């Protein structure tokens, strides 16, 4: 009776978990106890008394003897007692996967314990959880004993201790942190409809407003822009890009090719892709420095978008015709008709989706397949030949003797 509140408090004071995991970790013991004696036939459940502590054991919905019910909590109670603690461990686990998992995506505070190159070690004050490689924003300093904030990624349950995997990486971590700093956001009169990150470096956050006169891009600047700018000072000098969110893409887009300026904006549903007409001066700038404004433009948008001239592109659209008209099978009419709807290269063409090129050329199944291969095998050559000339200009090394 009383045994049982003797063992549940030397626990909750040696293990410092609180008294209710405790005693499901008991029961499930109990549980165990009584499932080897009595089988698994009859249907067996345990209910122990939080005030009294006298273990309540149901078989079948029937008690059991007062007889074999000692037998049973002395077979546990007794050291043989690791066993117990798995269990009361296994109920640990269990309940902090069911607050932590809910957590996906939010903000968790701690301290770094441990730090080694792979993963970052921090105490969340209830369990242990890693930051790993992967989710880390590079070049960061976290050392033992400091205060760290980063989000939920992924809560999973495998040996008996909860796994808690956080991000500062993550695009969330940003979405969040705008939450807190700008009134605006977390008042709801402001709402973030797009995110695009590359984490320590720059952001591309897209915006809007429910009321049609109020500007969602001045609302988070404020005065000076500072509310943006402390957001990014807590990501490292990560660079954010706070533009207009809109459901017409040839508004969308460009305004996430900001601060580049764009003549036209061409849809190819069919490739999936955007195609973005820029001038000559702008073209370097809307690339971005190893591409990096129309990744991210691309991620912010949903689609895939190509920055050319209209120069490049009429020279694009010429050849495009006569490099689909030397596959046997491919029509004049057939090839324009690829050109016309933004198949240019031959990876595009090996990438189209058989079922729309049947209907585009009035072609079998036989027909269309055969097509494809082709613009495998010859986007395939292409890309070694130009392997081959980049090799043969690296021969060229022979020019220092």
């Amino acid at each position: 009776g009383n045994e049982v509140l003797r063992i549940v408090d030397s626990i909750h004071r040696d293990k410092s978990i609180d008294k209710e995991i405790v005693f499901e970790g008991v029961e499930q013991a109990i549980l165990s106890a009584a499932r080897k004696h009595f089988g698994e036939e009859e249907v067996i459940e345990v209910h122990i008394d939080r005030t009294s502590g006298q273990p309540m054991v149901k078989t079948n919905g029937r008690e059991i003897d007062r007889d074999e019910l000692g037998d049973i909590l002395g077979r546990i109670s007794a050291q043989t007692k690791q066993v117990m603690i798995q269990k009361i461990r296994e109920a640990e686990r269990d309940t902090l996967f069911d607050e932590y998992a809910q957590l996906r995506g939010q903000i968790v505070s701690g301290t770094v314990t441990r730090n080694e190159g792979s993963a970052i070690t921090v105490n969340i004050g209830k369990a242990e959880a890693i930051l790993p490689r992967s989710e880390m924003i590079p070049g960061e300093s976290h050392r033992p004993n400091e205060r760290i904030r980063a989000v939920v990624l992924e809560v999973k349950k495998m040996g008996p201790r909860v796994r808690v995997v956080l991000s500062r990486a993550h695009p969330d971590f940003v979405r969040r942190l705008l939450e807190l700093e700008i009134p605006e956001v977390n008042e709801r009169i402001i709402e973030i409809r797009s995110l695009a990150r590359e984490a320590g470096y720059r952001t591309k956050v897209a915006v809007s407003c429910a009321d049609s006169n109020i500007d969602p891009v001045g609302a988070c600047v404020g005065v000076r822009g500072a509310r943006i700018r402390n957001v990014g000072e807590e990501l490292g000098g990560e660079r954010i890009e706070v533009v207009r969110w809109n459901d017409s893409l040839q508004v969308l887009v460009p305004n996430a090719m900001q601060p580049s300026e764009v003549e036209d904006v061409i849809l190819c549903p069919m490739l999936g892709r955007v195609l973005v007409l820029v001038r000559d001066d702008q073209l370097s700038l809307a690339i971005g420095k190893r591409g990096q404004n129309v990744r991210l433009a691309s991620k912010l948008v949903g689609w895939d978008i190509d920055v050319m001239t209209r120069e490049e592109l009429d020279q694009q659209l010429d050849q495009a015709v006569v490099a689909y008209s030397q596959i046997p099978g491919v029509s004049e009419e057939l090839a324009e008709g690829l050109v016309s709807q933004g198949f240019l290269s031959f990876e595009d063409l090996s990438v189209i989706e058989p079922d729309e090129l049947m209907e585009m050329g009035s072609l079998t199944q036989e027909q269309a397949d055969v097509i494809v291969e082709y613009a495998e095998r010859e986007s395939e050559r292409i890309e070694k030949e130009q392997d081959l000339r980049r090799a043969t200009e690296k021969a060229e090394r022979q020019s220092q003797e």
